[PDB]
């Protein structure tokens, strides 16, 4: 479909006329002169910056490569890192402006969730699990423990149970305190006075805190619910004395519900495998569905989004909390082009900006309730926010900057609606922080530690100083601790607090929801306002956390130190005179192995880009992108020093595969690598990502994967 200077694929073309544009009031012949334009004018800019990435690659490639048995000078590093506009200056204290942001981004403390936007199901859960049952994550994992006689199984236990009961309990006593007694002892429920009022065998009791009672549901004299808020999180009791789990409680207590993921990254990077015009619409459908309100997703059951809820106030007035998660979109970073629209040469346009464009276009009717927009609102202070990853440096932010401006102008919207959520995930970011939040210092609401991504620029952009450690070993190294503490410096110093989120990384162990309960609490002690968890039961599970932890103290006690120099922060992870035994080699590229054939088998033959991988320890882990990219970057790294060679990657990825098509038996749609490897795109993706990893750029996995699956696809219709 000839427009302007473009060849916009019909898929797109009908989508972004019928479905996206009316109702923006943005008329479609103007809209699509601004895209040709905005391309055209910012085209240059957007392969210059990556241009200049490549070469910056190449130096610090050839300093590391003229340089070995003597140990990095780190004063000759830091100096050819700034001769090279590497490491650009740091500028002047300022604090961010940024304006119209919602309540739950620049004040609440809560889960932050991220979902593949691809899949309907999920998303629908994903913005459902603003709030989340508290029973249903304590009962369904490991949080209490299935021994002692106390096993799950198709018909519900009591012992479970009530060990489920008994912590929800020790919670609320933890949490929302009565006056005298603890909740475990209540056996009812009133309001009076417009106070909460709890029965106990001995007293009844209003709470230490008043303020604490938000409100209710039914009637006062014997409500259905309690509504009850802490840390600025709600926590609601509901009651029915006549259910499954009611008969058994004191009180009636039928189930506590957290308001858990309080935002949630819809997602079109990492989780996700869209390749070509069809893939990139089928998700760009179900982000205006969203923000439409009706998404639909069949299972007898039709999957919706929730209404916001209605409660009684203490004093007696009906008033109405959000029902769902504030979406943001991540659309992808910098470097991918696209087959969607190409130009009059075969040029395909990058797809970072296209992402911009139809992703804000579509967002304006997330802002309103109309006929033509749909019913739900996401942001009731008429903003969109959008996830930046994979940026490098300021110049590149002031770049995603410049983008948004000009994709305002196209859709009529104010300047600085659209928001932006900065990854912190790139080495030339992470040194260069401040200044990256000074460049869009207007628009930022998130930082956020991607220390996945950002092990893997560690990786790639050290490759020639010599072999790393194994990847467990990444996380206890100088320059990841670093970073961590140098990411909630610079945001706090930018007076994030009252203003943006400051944000930490994903918990990837699904099943070990028991560990996550115990390990996680760390990140709101560190002072994170947000933290990214791989699940709704994930996000009520965290929501504890926020309990307990004080963040706005945290973020106050914290303001003003450094603890964090540049040298900690370019500290290179190397493995540094360690002396693997010759079974631990084996184990870190086996385990690297099954990881990659793992996510790319599904991802190259399913279109699925964000999979549940067991390990060589047999742990389920979540992976996507950014898990491949360390994989198989560290296996590079290891390639490129001989500590394997070319031969030992191919017998492990050999010996690997058959096993991750045993585990991946039961599937329907499964086709297995074993055991003719050689005719397999799948299995050829995997041992292109090692064996040419260390000439991918800044170690990303697109290129290859994106290639591979088209490669699938057309060998498929075929
Ligand atoms: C990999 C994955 C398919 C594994 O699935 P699984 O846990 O083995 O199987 P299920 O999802 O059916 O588990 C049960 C429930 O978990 C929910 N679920 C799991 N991850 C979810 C996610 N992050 N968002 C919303 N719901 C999720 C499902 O909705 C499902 O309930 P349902 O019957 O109502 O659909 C899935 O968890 C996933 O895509 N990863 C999480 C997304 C993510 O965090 N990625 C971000 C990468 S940066
Ligand atoms: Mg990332």
């Amino acid at each position: 479909v000839s427009v302007g200077n473009l060849r916009i694929a019909r898929v797109l073309y009908d989508f972004v006329n019928n479905e996206a544009l009316p109702g923006t009031d943005i008329d479609p012949d103007s809209f699509w002169a601004g895209v040709d334009k905005v391309v055209a004018d910012l085209t240059p800019q957007n392969q210059a910056l990556l241009n200049a990435r490549d070469e910056l690659q190449a130096q610090i490639d050839k300093w590391h490569r003229r340089r070995v048995i003597e140990p990095i000078d780190m004063d000759a590093y830091r100096q050819f890192l700034t001769e090279i506009g590497y490491l650009l200056p740091e500028p002047d204290d300022f604090t961010i402006t940024t304006s119209g942001v919602d309540a739950e981004i620049t004040t609440t403390a809560g889960p932050q969730l991220v979902v593949p936007v691809l899949n309907a199901r999920f998303a629908l859960n994903a913005a459902n699990a603003r709030w989340g049952s508290l029973y249903d994550a304590l009962y369904g994992t490991d949080v209490i423990p299935e021994t002692d006689g106390a096993e799950k199984g198709p018909t519900y236990n009591k012992v479970r149970g009530d060990k489920v009961i008994a912590y929800a309990r020790k919670f609320l006593d933890d949490s929302v305190p009565l006056s005298s007694g603890s909740f475990g002892d209540a056996t009812g429920f009133t309001v009076q006075d417009g106070q909460l009022v709890v029965a106990l065998p001995d007293k009844s009791t209003g709470l230490a805190n008043p303020g604490q009672f938000a409100g209710y549901t039914g009637a006062a004299e014997s409500p259905t619910s309690v509504l009850l808020i802490n840390h600025g999180l709600h926590i609601e009791i509901l009651i029915d004395p006549e259910s499954q789990v009611g008969t058994t409680d004191r009180a009636g207590v039928k189930d506590v519900i957290l308001e858990s993921a309080i935002t949630t990254i819809m997602d079109f990077e990492d989780s996700v495998a869209a390749v070509d015009a069809a893939d990139k619409v089928l998700g760009y459908r179900n982000w205006l569905g969203l923000n439409k309100g009706d998404l639909a997703a069949a299972v007898a059951f039709l999957r919706v989004l929730n209404r916001d809820r209605n409660y009684t106030a203490p004093g007696g007035g009906q008033f109405t909390l959000p029902g769902r998660s504030l979406m943001f979109v991540r659309n992808v970073g910098h470097l991918m082009t696209n087959d969607a629209i190409v130009d009059t040469d075969g040029s395909e346009v990058f797809e970072g900006i296209m992402d911009a464009l139809f992703t804000g276009l579509i967002a304006i009717h997330g802002l309103k309730a109309s006929d033509v927009n749909g019913p739900l609102i996401n942001s009731r202070t008429g903003s969109i926010y959008i996830v930046k990853p994979k940026m490098h440096g300021p110049a590149e932010v002031a770049f995603t900057c410049e983008l948004f401006s000009r994709v305002e102008d196209v859709l009529g919207l104010p300047q600085n609606t659209m928001k932006i959520g900065i990854m912190d995930e790139e080495r030339r970011t992470t040194v260069n922080l401040k200044a990256c939040i000074k460049a869009a210092a207007d628009r930022v609401v998130f930082i956020n530690t991607g220390f996945l991504d950002r092990t893997g620029d560690e990786i790639h952009t050290s490759m020639e100083a010599g072999p790393m450690v194994r990847k467990g070993t990444m996380k206890s190294q100088p320059w990841i601790l670093a970073y961590e503490d140098h990411n909630v410096d610079a945001g706090l110093a930018a007076g994030f607090s009252g203003r943006a989120q400051v944000g930490k990384g994903m918990w990837t162990m699904t099943e070990l929801m028991a560990d996550m309960v115990e390990t996680k609490i760390a990140q709101p002690r560190a002072g994170a306002s947000t933290a990214w968890v791989p699940s709704p039961t994930a996000a009520t599970l965290h929501a504890l956390h926020y309990h307990q932890v004080d963040v706005a103290a945290v973020q106050q006690g914290l303001a003003g130190k450094r603890r964090a120099t540049i040298e900690q922060l370019l500290t290179i992870p190397l493995a540094k005179e360690l002396a693997w035994a010759p079974d631990e080699i084996r184990e870190e590229v086996d385990n690297n192995c099954q990881s990659i054939l793992g996510y790319v088998v599904r991802w190259v033959d399913q279109g699925v880009g964000c999979s549940k991988v067991p390990d060589i320890h047999d742990v389920a882990l979540m992976e996507d992108r950014a898990t491949l990219r360390i994989s198989s970057q560290l296996l590079a790294n290891w390639l490129r020093h001989g500590v394997i060679t070319s031969a030992d990657v191919r017998a492990s990825l050999e010996r690997m595969a058959p096993l991750v098509d045993r585990q991946n038996a039961g599937d329907v749609a499964y086709r297995p690598m074993a055991p003719n490897f050689d005719d397999s795109i799948a299995f050829l993706a995997a041992q292109e990502l090692i064996l040419s990893g260390a000439q991918q750029p800044n170690g990303y996995t697109e290129p290859i994967l994106h290639r591979r699956r088209r490669e699938f696809k057309a060998r498929a219709a075929e």
